[PDB]
């Protein structure tokens, strides 16, 4: 305060000139000026005088070692220079978002900047430098660089604003609210809280998310990106090496990703503030001495500087997050206009899947890479900028403290790599094992319609417990995550501490070394441990933008093919020397093709199977490439594809296809398509969901959509490839008559008709025939009837929070005596490390006056054996809980299982099993391997805070009132953003996949949708359902900040509160308990806001144990096995069935389906059941299983009923035939026998009866052999050939036949039926009735009308007595 003591006279300035001005930019509202270059500069030329006025700061604070505490204004006034010209960036950034012609304020700030700045400059500008050579060299060239940066700032301040053109209040949707926010109001990210609050007391549903703002709306930033990769064309104005993605994706994101480096630069470069004031408050209350106000003003300064850097922080991850979401939307919309315009052989190429992986990886690849991408230029610079700080504060003995970190990474990336293939390249027995889930769930009706479900019991037991026994191997070595996040920062300064007392004996420890350096550590090793995960996303991001690289870099024929300006008048379809390859390597399918057609006319093309009939529409569209002629269309045009393409959503529209509804020429294209027919089968009708989303429509059924949709359509020429594959005869002649043919609706269209059918040929105006690619005659029908020639050759061919109990539930599948040792030993461990801590600090204190030096060598000892255990007692937490966490996967997956099997029909009746398969493939995956590692980090963070919350507390022990807002603040945003940001990650993953299920949907349709000229009016549909995308990914980016700016703030006011509150006791503490006390609770405020990352992300995993509670407890009913009372065994040979009036429904309030039935059967009467087909006979099988239980009556068998005995002793002595006989996936072995119980010979033999040895014995391997999945790989035939086997090997003495002619061949039908008949004469038989021609043999018949018995009798008598009987034999023509 010598000459400069007056650089105070802006600063204050702001401090009255910035709100009385800002309300001017209040009342007049929008303004909004636009954005020059000039803008651009004023921003960075203050960052760039901000960082001088650091390195002057710096540069004072260098004064610290060397002898001296800083002067008293020294480190104060560069630091308010260097806040109020960030004040001034800001106010420019925002005022770039105003509508001032000129500032009138900002123009004093650089005119007093000036004047406050050439006073000092003239009272040295010639009193040092002629004097010699020094003038304070550092605070010289400070002052000539801010000389010339402030003339800078006011010549530019010379010019003028244009005006504001401001806006035009256009419509009120929920705007996007950072437009229309004051500038302290879009600080500390507070425009936000008007929708948490809305989170908490409501449900969110798409409709009350942000309209999104004005400058992306996918099209604007798609258009942006599309444009740049045209910049790189041939470029007009080497190594072939023209495509590069990489320099157009560059080149448009400049003004969004070096903005994003003038934040992370100011952030990092000024976190450095901290562990300098550290030092100063350590050496001050060294000192009893200095006056308290110093250390006042130290400690509120503290506070300010380090939450100033905590705001252009958690300002920058919002800029480093939205450029993420922009790159997942720029590519996906720019991997979008190439699929339209790609040419099918590329298509063939390869497969949709992967043209779908393009999307949801390798394009959501990125946005896991923008925010560590930024890091690459950060870990040097937050590397060796801080290992000055050490090695200038604790000697050349910090080699080991960053060479500790630098060996850890590649040892915490080998044993991350080492999962990348011994924990997801093994789990293809999980695929293996949801295979025979889905094996063993479509198809468990006849599984539990007999015996064998043991057997797969066991049998899927054995993957589960060889892929757990591989997961024991798994999670073991997953404990390598929480090392380094609880023990790097001990062990590294024990290291250090280690090093630095046994390099020399006479450098002696204290305070401002030791606890600055453990301080300083913290701030190392965030921006290092993060560096693994940026060289593992960099390669595996480098592998991905190859591939879209390569994928974007193909063959387009669109431009010109088919020219439609020039036509032969008369004609509407001409072609010239048309030439057509489907590939370039491939040979010429059509050869220099003549095809003429005139206007309005029918012509249709006959011919060979691919004789170049599936060749020439595709030509005609364009999409097949041409090598010489030329070809004439006219008009619009109109396609139908061999395959139809069905879009996934409303019929309505799958129709209209984007056209104006005209509705009485909507019915009239629907009753002449006939499609009500199929129509009044919809439940929803013509609005009913269409697609993968629901009903697979018969291709007989979609081929009718397709040709509705072009008819509809109404285009001037109709091209068809065979639209009537699966279309039956008596409709398809129909649909010529209506639509088609002259007599049909498109008697004035230009149709082409592509048919392997005869009787559509003779009413046809024209025929051309085709063969070899080659055309050999046309001309009319007749003129081909007489010559027989070339036609001749084809007229002989043919939602709250979950609730606390689920959470001790999972506990209980740990184990509570594991449970209960893991949250001690956590204790333990905490205890260990504060231990070691509070001993450091004792350590610390003694060299005040220590006259026995010696004892140096003893503490740092103890410090290795009070932290080796706090580095040995969590290695046994986390094998601990990674054990228990499979041992509970284990128990579960068994409970449910086990349960899920015994669940009785009606849950799987009712059930679409495809849910029930998507646990064993989803929520049980969860459960097993991605929530233990998740408690594992979310218990260890809570200890590593409860470590500080009462470290500080121990040795500060004057704080505690201040403890109660810093916990009911912390846990009411904590809640708060438990319910917003739960309720917008559920609303972003339901919309998500809509996104790539539209994909996958236009590539496969890539030329149905053109033709059409609709692909220009398609992507208007993709890039809605990615912005539908975006509002729900946009809030979630912006909810994720709103907490830490309430959680670092809590994470500061408890640094203000720790130096300040050791300072106001000064005169009772020491250097070392202040140095702990304020070193821990710098710490805290990141290991406080990394336990909500994931204290709010376990609450999203935990629900897949709910699920797998919910899944259980389903009244198993079926006790298998009452030992105390078994029936005496051995009762098939009397074969006697009675019922006594045995009522029973399917479920409890259901319809009654049968009404007391009796019945009196004896040995070997082969018995048959008759009445109205579709009474439900097969209810009356599965009674006799007990698969429905009845309310009334019972079965006796043999004078033993069905209802006291177990289930599998009852089904066993039985036989059946199922109505669908399936193949269990895999050998003959077990689908005869999976429990092996029956010898070679005696399978051999029955195959011989089975008459099928032929076919197994020319199959290699025989019993061997391996079905198909449902059995797929064997004819109709040998599946009920298979099943008789089965039927056959178990040999009881009753039997029960169930419809084995559903839609099965007769041929073998007569086989089975003489079969049964020989060996099966000494058994009693039941039969299911769905023909009469073979039960006219049987014994005896019951009649049965839906749950009444009628008689017991021969069908000769039957007949006789004139009943229900004759009257439905006479119904089928037999009498
Ligand atoms: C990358 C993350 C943010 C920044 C942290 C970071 C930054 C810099 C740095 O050098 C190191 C680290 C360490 C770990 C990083 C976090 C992991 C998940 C999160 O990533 C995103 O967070 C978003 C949000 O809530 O804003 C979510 O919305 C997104 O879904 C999520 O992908
Ligand atoms: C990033 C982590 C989760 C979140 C914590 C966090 C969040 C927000 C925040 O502001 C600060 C911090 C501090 C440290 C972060 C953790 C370190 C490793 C972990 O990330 C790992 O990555 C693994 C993988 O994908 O291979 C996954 O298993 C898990 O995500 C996890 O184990």
């Amino acid at each position: 305060f010598q000459n400069s003591l007056l650089a105070w006279v802006p600063c204050i300035y702001l401090w009255v000139a910035l709100p009385c001005y800002l309300l001017y930019l209040r009342h007049h509202c929008r303004g909004y000026i636009i954005l020059s270059h000039l803008s651009k500069l004023k921003m960075v030329l203050g960052v760039l005088l901000w960082c001088v006025s650091w390195a002057d700061l710096f540069y004072s604070f260098h004064g610290l070692v060397h002898g001296r505490a800083p002067a008293p204004v020294f480190f104060v006034t560069p630091l308010v220079v260097g806040v109020t010209m960030l004040l001034a960036t800001l106010l420019i950034q925002y005022e770039r978002l105003q509508g001032v012609q000129s500032s009138g304020v900002l123009i004093i700030f650089w005119f007093l900047c000036v004047v406050c700045a050439i006073v000092p400059f003239r009272s040295k500008i010639l009193l040092a430098k002629a004097e010699g050579e020094i003038s304070d060299p550092f605070r010289f060239t400070t002052f000539y660089i801010h000389f010339a940066l402030v003339l800078s700032a006011l010549i530019l301040a010379c010019f003028r604003e244009k005006p504001p053109f401001f806006s035009a209040k256009n419509v009120d949707p929920n705007p996007y609210p950072e437009t229309s926010a004051g500038f302290l109001s879009r600080l500390f990210f507070w425009w936000f809280t008007k929708m948490a609050i809305y989170g908490y007391r409501h449900p969110l549903e798409e409709k009350d998310l942000w309209s999104l703002k004005e400058e992306d709306r996918s099209q604007m930033v798609v258009q942006q990106l599309l444009e740049a990769w045209r910049k790189q064309e041939k470029q007009t104005a080497p190594r072939p090496r023209k495509p590069s993605f990489l320099k157009a994706l560059l080149a448009t994101f400049g003004s969004s990703f070096l903005i994003s480096a003038c934040f992370k630069l100011i952030q990092d470069l000024l976190s450095f503030i901290n562990p300098q004031l550290l030092s100063i408050l350590i050496r001050f209350i060294s000192n009893p001495m200095a006056p308290s106000w110093w250390g006042f003003l130290v400690a509120g300064l503290m506070f300010l500087c380090s939450m100033m850097q905590s705001l252009i922080l958690q300002h920058y991850y919002h800029y480093i997050f939205v450029t993420g979401v922009k790159f997942r939307t720029g590519i996906m919309g720019v991997i979008y206009r190439k699929a339209l315009v790609i040419t099918n052989s590329v298509k063939r190429a390869s497969t949709v899947g992967e043209i779908v992986n393009l999307m949801s990886v390798d394009a959501q690849r990125f946005m896991d890479l923008a925010p560590f991408l930024n890091l690459l230029w950060s870990a040097p610079l937050q590397i060796i900028l801080a290992i000055y700080f050490l090695w200038q504060n604790l000697g050349p003995s910090v080699l080991a403290g960053v060479a500790f970190m630098v060996l850890l990474i590649p040892l915490n990336g080998a044993v991350a790599v080492k999962m990348r293939a011994f924990q997801v390249k093994q789990m293809k027995l999980k695929d293996s094992r949801i295979k025979l889930m889905s094996e063993i769930l479509n198809g468990i009706k006849v599984l539990k319609l007999y015996a064998w479900e043991p057997s797969f019991l066991k049998q899927v037991e054995g993957i589960r417990q060889g892929e757990l026994q591989l997961l024991r191997t798994a999670a073991y070595l997953h404990t390598t995550t929480t090392f380094t996040w609880m023990c790097s920062p001990f062990l590294v300064t024990l290291i250090t501490l280690w090093v630095y007392v046994y390099v020399d004996p006479n450098n002696v420890l204290d305070a401002e070394k030791a606890f600055v350096s453990v301080s300083l550590f913290n701030i190392l090793r965030l921006p290092l441990n993060m560096l693994p995960q940026l060289i593992s996303n960099l390669t595996q991001a480098s592998v991905s933008l190859k591939r879209i690289q390569q994928f974007l870099s193909q063959e387009e024929l669109d431009p010109q093919s088919v020219e439609r300006k020039t036509i032969s008048p008369g004609y509407a379809i001409t072609i010239h020397s048309g030439t057509f390859t489907w590939a370039q390597d491939l040979p010429p399918t059509l050869h220099s093709l003549d095809i003429q057609v005139p206007k309005g006319a029918l012509v249709a093309v006959v011919g060979p199977v691919g004789c170049g009939k599936s060749s020439l529409v595709s030509a005609l569209l364009g999409e097949m490439e041409k090598l010489e002629g030329k070809v004439h269309m006219k008009g619009s045009v109109a396609y139908v594809p061999q395959q139809a393409w069905i879009q996934n959503c409303t019929l309505q529209e799958n129709v209209l296809f984007g056209k104006a509804l005209n509705p009485k020429r909507y019915q009239q294209t629907l009753e002449a398509c006939a499609l009500l027919a199929d129509l009044e089968m919809l439940p929803g009708g013509d609005q009913t969901e269409i697609g993968e989303k629901g009903i697979n429509l018969s291709g007989g059924q979609r081929q009718r959509v397709s040709l509705a949709r072009a008819v509809y359509s109404d285009a001037d020429i109709f091209l068809l490839d065979d639209p009537l594959s699966a279309v039956d005869s008596h409709v398809a002649k129909h649909i010529f008559d209506h639509v088609i043919g002259p007599e049909g609706v498109l008697a004035g269209k230009t149709r082409v008709l592509v048919t392997h059918g005869i009787s559509f040929l003779p009413q046809t105006d024209f025929i051309i025939v085709l063969a070899d690619g080659q055309v050999s005659e046309m001309g009319p029908y007749p003129a081909l009837l007489q010559r027989n020639g070339s036609f001749a050759n084809f007229l002989c061919n043919y939602i709250g929070t979950v609730e606390l109990s689920v959470f001790w539930d999972y506990a209980k599948a740990v184990g509570l005596c594991t449970t209960l040792a893991i949250c001690l030993l956590y204790v333990g461990q905490s205890a260990a490390a504060i231990g070691a801590n509070v001993w450091l600090s004792a350590w610390t204190n003694d060299a005040m006056a220590d006259s026995r030096q010696n004892n140096t060598s003893l503490r740092l000892g103890v410090y290795a054996a009070l932290g080796i255990l706090q580095g040995f007692l969590v290695m046994l937490a986390a094998m601990a809980m990674a054990a228990g966490g499979i041992q509970a996967a284990r128990v579960l997956h068994q409970a449910l299982l086990h349960n899920k099997i015994r669940s009785p029909q009606s849950f799987f009746d009712t059930t679409p099993s495809g849910r029930i398969l998507n646990c064993f493939s989803k929520d049980i995956y969860v459960v097993d391997e991605v929530l233990a590692p998740v408690i594992l980090m979310l218990l260890n963070s809570f200890f590593n805070a409860i470590s500080t919350l009462v470290v500080i507390m121990a040795s500060t022990p004057l704080f505690t009132v201040v403890i109660l807002p810093l916990a009911v603040l912390y846990t009411l945003v904590q809640r708060f953003y438990a319910a917003t940001s739960r309720q917008l990650k559920r609303l972003e993953s339901v919309s998500r996949s809509p996104i790539y299920s539209h994909f996958s949907e236009t590539v496969t349709g890539a030329s149905v949708i053109r033709a059409y000229n609709r692909s220009r009016d398609f992507e208007i549909i993709s890039d809605t359902k990615v912005d539908a995308n975006q509002r729900s990914c946009y809030p979630y980016i912006i909810s994720n900040r709103w907490l830490s700016i309430g959680v670092e703030f809590v994470g500061n006011c408890v640094v203000l509160f720790a130096a300040l509150f050791a300072v106001i006791g000064r005169s009772s503490l020491n250097p070392g308990l202040v140095g702990l006390s304020v070193s821990y609770s710098l710490q805290v405020t990141f290991a406080l806001n990394w336990m909500i990352r994931m204290m709010s992300d376990l609450e999203s995993n935990i629900v897949a144990v709910e699920r797998v509670k919910e899944y259980s407890k389903t009244e198993t009913e079926a006790p298998w096995v009452v030992e105390g009372s078994r029936p005496p065994e051995g009762w098939p040979p009397r074969g006697e069935v009675e019922f006594r009036n045995y009522s029973v429904r399917y479920r409890p309030g259901l319809d009654l389906v049968l009404r007391d039935l009796s019945l009196h059967v004896h040995g070997g009467e082969k018995v048959g059941i008759v009445g109205r087909t579709g009474a439900g006979k097969s209810s009356m099988t599965l009674c006799l299983f007990r698969i429905l239980e009845a309310a009334k009556g019972e079965i006796r068998i043999d004078g033993l009923n069905v209802a006291d005995i177990g289930l599998h002793d009852l089904r066993s002595q039985l036989t059946i035939i199922p109505q669908d006989p399936i193949l269990f996936s895999g050998t003959l072995r077990m689908n005869l026998d999976p429990f092996g119980s029956y010898s070679e010979e005696d399978i051999w033999w029955a195959l011989e009866l089975s008459h099928l040895h032929t076919f197994v014995s020319s199959q290699p391997a025989g019993l061997d052999f391996q079905c198909s999945e449902g059995g797929e790989n064997l004819s109709v035939g040998q599946r009920q050939l298979v099943c008789l086997a089965r039927a056959l090997l178990r040999k009881s003495r009753i039997l029960v036949l169930d419809e084995a002619t559903a839609a099965i061949d007769l041929e073998t039908d007569n086989l089975i039926q003489a079969t049964i008949r020989t060996q099966f004469d000494t058994c009693t038989v039941l039969t299911i009735a769905h023909r009469l021609n073979t039960i006219m043999d049987y014994t005896r018949v019951l009649v049965l009308d839906k749950g009444v018995v009628a008689e017991f009798d021969s069908p000769a008598n039957l007949i006789a007595a004139r009943g229900i009987f004759y009257g439905m034999a006479r119904d089928a023509g037999l009498a």
